[PDB]
């Protein structure tokens, strides 16, 4: 089955999609993140961050607090299942993670932790 998805975050603080499904027969899964737009990372940075739905709010609150110099993630946040870097316009980054980190089921959320961006740039990910 397919084992990767392309995710775009724009200067309008949107993701191209709000739903990912990871096929159970995938051993690894790749998210390829792009940033169309003109604005740099410090002003309009986007990342793609994965956790359980329950952990989403701590990860976003703790990450905002941590500042640009930590790419808005709390250092050593063991609630983060996988994530890309924080990127600015014209950049791209991919993350490939072990699908065995994902459960039956649960209910993951992917989101951007740049301050305020999770209000639109969020979605559900499910193992299926
Ligand atoms: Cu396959
Ligand atoms: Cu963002």
């Amino acid at each position: 089955a397919e084992c990767s998805v392309d995710i775009q975050g724009n200067d309008q603080m949107q993701f191209n999609t709000n739903a990912i499904t990871v096929d159970k027969s995938c051993k690894q899964f790749t998210v390829n993140l792009s940033h169309p737009g003109n604005l740099p990372k410090n002003v309009m940075g986007h990342n793609w961050v994965l956790s359980t739905a329950a952990d989403m709010q701590g990860v976003v609150t703790d990450g905002m607090a941590s500042g640009l110099d930590k790419d808005y993630l709390k250092p050593d946040d063991s609630r983060v299942i996988a994530h890309t870097k924080l990127i600015g316009s014209g950049e791209k980054d991919s993350v490939t993670f072990d699908v065995s980190k994902l459960k039956e089921g649960e209910q993951y959320m992917f989101f951007d932790t740049f301050p305020g961006h999770s209000a639109l740039e969020k979605g559900t990910l499910t193992l299926k």
